[PDB]
């Protein structure tokens, strides 16, 4: 269901 990592990390 995709990897939200993309944001999950940019917000870190």
């Amino acid at each position: 269901r995709h990897y939200k990592n993309l944001i999950e990390r940019q917000r870190y």
